[PDB]
């Protein structure tokens, strides 16, 4: 595997076969899986360095580990955009032995500056990447050069892990498997050789091909993409409260929720050993005291959730894990390093950043742990979404304006086809991916329909009022985030 953590150093080869047996269609399916890789790769902010090399019947180096900007993530993709097929116009040959012997040379070049004492060299994990049909047909028996690179490696069964070699046939093409098979590494347990039809198969396939187990310090809103990873891997912020209501872990302490939720009260984290979780008691509890629900009833807003925020300081640390780590609050310095902004952003540049579009898909977690889809409204689809709460006559019989009970402090989602949260569902983290980074824009709070009153209905479509969903909207907030956690979180 291509491990995550750390300590290290891990230098990444991504090469292109641009032989006569791969269209210009291939190439950019290859171009396309390695962009990918790549993004993936610097979503965990570890020490890695990617090259790039095309090859047909020779190698061409695009970036090399041996430059400072194979380090960063910009120089990197814009290397790889820069990759013509028509670079190998002459000579269309299939040289794999040429392409990995590219790779040996880099090491050698490396080893070379570092000195082979040194720790700068040691410490380096390589794994190599070939995205090829995978049909040498010029050069030798590549395991010429893969010998040489375990050679220079030094890779010795204490040292397996230094090393990995895959070889991926992404696309329409006719691959030959035996080739990819025989390039790969012969590793007990897992794969290094895979057949796959595009590049969402690729995406799936890289977060397998990812061991992110040692990763256990605080990194936020970091998570499993696969479609095969458990509910909880695929996002570890997520926590049951027993006061039913979810949570979110925003650091490896302190867990966010809504007040109306609530010495007896337990919450359940993720854990790797379990689907069951493990079970934490809270130390402290900080309930915002601007919640009330009933503080309009007697003026015929049976319910009002205008400050449904609370905090819960567990009575012990989680342990960071697949299974349990911090969702990334924005307008934290954390949040803009993972967004990669500019360092002197703001809290309203981090609103901007997430919440530009007039419809932003988002998720909330079901009860049964899956992750369920909505789009949030914003500017003059926020107050459409929000309007048919005058609709709502039984909870609201004397509303005046809508902004009675849908205050700026909240988003609003629920609209066609989007999933609307379950009682129960309450509290849990109304989030959004950017860049394989999960972070926190609101938190579950109240709608018009519960879905759930593993099963879900769907509303009538002649139900008034239709569903329709309300979520503490965390940039309003703010406030009272930093009166708590300011010395917990690091806020711009
Ligand atoms: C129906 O809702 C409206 C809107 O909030 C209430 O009237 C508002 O009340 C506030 C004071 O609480 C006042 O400053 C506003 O001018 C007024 N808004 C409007 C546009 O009318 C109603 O509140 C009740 O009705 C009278 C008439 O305003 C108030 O004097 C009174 O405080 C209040 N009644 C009581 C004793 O609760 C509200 N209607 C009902 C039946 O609650
Ligand atoms: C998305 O989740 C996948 C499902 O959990 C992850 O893949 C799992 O990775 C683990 C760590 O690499 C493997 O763990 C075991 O650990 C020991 C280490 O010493 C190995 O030797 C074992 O052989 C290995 N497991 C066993 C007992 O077979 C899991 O096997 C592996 N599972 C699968 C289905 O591939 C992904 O890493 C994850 N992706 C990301 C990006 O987080
Ligand atoms: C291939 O050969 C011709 C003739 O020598 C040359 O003009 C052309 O630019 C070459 N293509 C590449 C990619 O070098
Ligand atoms: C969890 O619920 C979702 C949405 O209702 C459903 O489609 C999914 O299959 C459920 N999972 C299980 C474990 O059946």
């Amino acid at each position: 595997k291509i491990q995550i953590q750390r300590s290290g150093h891990l230098n990444l080869y991504l090469l292109l076969d641009a032989s006569q047996s791969v269209s210009e269609n291939d190439f950019l399916i290859f171009k396309e899986s390695a962009s990918l890789m790549v993004d993936r790769i610097f979503s965990f902010e570890i020490n890695v360095s990617v090259a790039i090399i095309t090859f047909a019947s020779e190698p061409k180096v695009l970036m090399s580990v041996l430059n400072d900007n194979s380090r960063d993530m910009t120089e990197v993709i814009s290397s790889l955009e820069n990759a013509n097929y028509k670079d190998h116009e002459n000579g269309t040959g299939t040289n794999t032995y040429a392409a990995l012997n590219s790779v040996y040379l880099m090491m050698n070049n490396q080893m070379r500056l570092l000195g082979m004492e040194t720790m700068a060299w040691q410490e380096i994990r390589h794994a190599i990447i070939l995205l090829t049909d995978g049909k040498s047909n010029m050069g030798g028996s590549p395991k010429t050069a893969v010998d040489h690179i375990r050679e220079i490696l030094n890779i010795n069964q204490k040292r397996n892990d230094y090393l990995d070699i895959y070889a991926i046939g992404v696309g329409k093409l006719d691959v030959d498997w035996r080739e990819l098979n025989e390039l790969g590494s012969k590793k007990d347990g897992e794969r290094h050789a895979f057949i796959l039809q595009d590049t969402k198969a690729l995406h799936q396939v890289f977060e397998h091909m990812l061991d992110v187990s040692k990763l256990t310090d605080t990194i936020c809103g970091v998570g499993n993409m696969s479609a095969n990873a458990s509910d909880q891997e695929r996002t570890p912020w997520h926590v049951t409260i027993k006061p039913t209501c979810r949570g979110a872990l925003i650091s490896d302490q302190w867990v966010l929720t809504a007040a109306h939720c609530f010495s007896l009260w337990r919450v359940n984290v993720g854990d790797p050993k379990s689907q069951w979780g493990k079970e934490f008691l809270i130390e402290k509890a900080v309930i915002s005291p601007g919640f009330d629900v009933f503080a309009k009833k007697n003026q015929g807003i049976l319910e009002f959730y205008g400050d449904d925020i609370a905090l819960l300081k567990l009575a012990q640390k989680v342990k960071m894990s697949t299974h349990a780590r911090p969702i990334c609050l924005p307008c934290t310095m954390e949040a803009n390093l993972a967004l990669r902004r500019p360092q002197g952003s703001t809290c309203r540049d981090h609103e901007n950043e997430l919440l530009n579009k007039q419809s932003v898909p988002a998720h909330f977690v079901a009860l049964n742990g899956s992750k369920l889809n909505i789009n949030l409204k914003m500017g003059v689809e926020w107050t459409s979404c929000a309007e048919v709460v005058s609709q709502e006559k039984t909870m609201f019989p004397n509303l005046t304006d809508v902004r009675e009970v849908v205050t700026d402090q909240f988003l609003c989602s629920g609209t066609q086809e989007d999933e609307s949260p379950c009682k129960g569902e309450s509290g849990g983290a109304v989030f959004l991916e950017r860049r394989f980074r999960f972070f926190q824009v609101g938190l579950v709070s109240w709608g018009l329909y519960n879905p759930c009153l593993n099963s879900r209905k769907r509303a009538p479509r002649s139900k008034v009022p239709p569903p329709r969903d309300f979520h503490i909207n965390l940039f309003r907030m703010q406030p009272w985030l930093r009166q708590h956690l300011g010395d917990v979180l690091n806020f711009l």
